């Protein structure tokens, strides 16, 4: 189960680190013309790998000379150096990271060959065994949303996604769960989000003076319950924002033991300092820190993931 | 733009039905065993359509005859019954419909095979000229959510997509509009869903007793002034459940000419005649009526489509 999975990572290597994996199209380029520049220094690091040689989507263009991928299939160079790039985040970081996160979003502008990168990933991530979230924010009615389910956890075999439940709690049943294999799944709900904005429905909306944040969070638990989660080691766990102080401190005391993944720290202006010490938890896998493009934009993301490594687990010493 | 295409169709077909595609893995197999049994009578219809040839994606699998799919390329073969299932079915409606509704998450569960057949479902649509949107639900940031409209609106070419705004309005700054190629989009974000459930956010939380779905309501039209959609031919509209009556009636009067998707009718119960009369407008298309697995699951899609029809049109003439 993923508690299980979370935990001993957690005692394999000490942090909650959640390294962010959202290349753009940006990223894809800089990254062609560097290994161009470069005689392709990190994708023949790439190549060496163990895991390499286990990706089920094109491991023949995959694992190819680079020099090859130029002159010879044009068609595929963008699959080519968009699947390694994720590869090289993902060699030159993991060591650092208790989870990943990969958001669908960013897999999807170029039609199919995204998703075929979005499967190698996953499988890569599998195959080194460390815990994966897609940040899909899925949201349907029962019938579609076994279609995410689906998509998620059997295909790419994700061991966790994110879920905007504000259409209904009781699609969670169609996701946390298949009746039809006895299956249970970890997700994480949609509470406070890092948009600027994200006070006019979230908190400015309210139910016997509490706020929708807090509605919606107890409201996910419940559903856990009922789904029995906890028992086979899944969870329903909440997505507050870094910058949300307060709301994450209201969410730690009175849902003790529940799991947060906190995005915002980096790109998008944060105190590190302060995010973890409300959200702070003795198992402090339920207090995930998401750094994205601060480590993957960084020209040498080895040392950036080091460095809020480094930090992150200097403030746990508390 | 978008308001002009609706309205230009609207004026050629006089209808509102929204046709919702969305096939699961059920109908793809029974699509396969049913053209296996008899003489591949459909898919052999489909490649005599003039702009099968305008898809994009794999034209040279789609375009062999079917023995050959079985006996050489099984790899293939999902790929090209999924493909053939949904020409079947426009071919078969396109005639009665306003506009094609497909839903992003029936086209995922398989990998990036499904993707494929999205994109040639929309190359397919956009060459037929009639209006497309995908029911994608999207939710993000700004930066994150840019990728989505690039996928939408760029790579399909759809008319309109749905969003849900829950995280917040601005969203919409980076869905509905690209400032570097000063363009503009058309988009359905959610007010009212047809999950049993959807009271308890939409409706059991509220501002100064304004439910949630009327704040949601009128932050999705106040970005769309602030965006200038209408000015550009587009517009922010709003999804709407069939069943919620009340609320249909409360946007379509205090949200006069505003742009209305309703999903609900047929396979999870309705009262077609209650819902569209709620909903009603002299320019219908602002009442879309999506049926989907009523008419798609139906054994046969044309004459189910007709039904629809005939029934959507006789209700329009009574609100005259
Ligand atoms: O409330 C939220 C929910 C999700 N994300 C996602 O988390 C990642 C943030 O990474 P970064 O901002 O460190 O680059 C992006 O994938 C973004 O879509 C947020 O930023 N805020
Ligand atoms: O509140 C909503 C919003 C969207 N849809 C979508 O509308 C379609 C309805 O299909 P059907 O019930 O006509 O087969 C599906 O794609 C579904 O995801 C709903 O049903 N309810």
């Amino acid at each position: 189960g993923f508690k299980v999975k979370l935990e001993k990572r957690r005692n394999a290597i000490n942090t909650c680190l959640c390294i962010g994996l959202d290349p753009d199209e940006k990223d894809i380029e800089n990254f062609m013309k560097n290994e161009k520049e470069n005689n392709y220094n990190n994708i023949k690091k790439n190549l060496k790998e163990k895991y390499i040689n286990n990706v089920s989507i094109k491991k023949d263009i995959l694992l190819k000379a680079p020099d090859n991928i130029i002159r010879e299939e044009k068609s595929e160079e963008f699959f080519y150096f968009f699947n390694h790039f994720c590869f090289y985040i993902i060699n030159e970081t993991n060591k650092y990271a208790l989870t990943f996160k990969m958001n669908f979003a960013f897999y999807i502008p170029y039609g199919s060959v995204g998703i075929d990168v979005l499967k190698n990933v996953f499988d890569y991530l599998y195959e080194l065994n460390i815990p994966t979230i897609l940040d899909m924010k899925i949201n349907d009615i029962g019938n579609t949303v076994k279609n995410y389910r689906k998509f998620i956890f059997e295909y790419l075999k994700s061991d966790s996604c994110t879920v905007n439940i504000y259409m209904g709690t009781n699609m969670l049943k169609d996701i946390c769960y298949d009746e039809e294999k006895n299956k249970y799944y970890s997700a994480f709900v949609l509470v406070k989000t890092t948009n600027p904005d994200s006070a006019i429905f979230q908190k400015n909306l309210s139910l016997d003076n509490k706020q929708a944040y807090v509605i919606m969070a107890q409201e996910a638990l419940n559903m856990s319950s009922y789904l029995n989660l906890e028992q086979n080691n899944e969870f329903i766990g909440f997505v507050v924002g870094a910058n949300s102080y307060d709301e994450m401190n209201y969410i730690r005391t009175y849902f003790p033991n529940c799991y947060i993944l906190s995005p915002g720290i980096g790109a998008q202006n944060g105190d590190l300092h302060k995010t973890l010490t409300n959200g702070y938890h003795k198992s402090y896998e339920k207090i995930l820190i998401n750094i994205g493009r601060a480590i993957t934009k960084n020209p040498y993301p080895q040392k950036a993931a080091q460095m809020y490594y480094d930090q992150i687990n200097a403030i746990l010493k508390q």
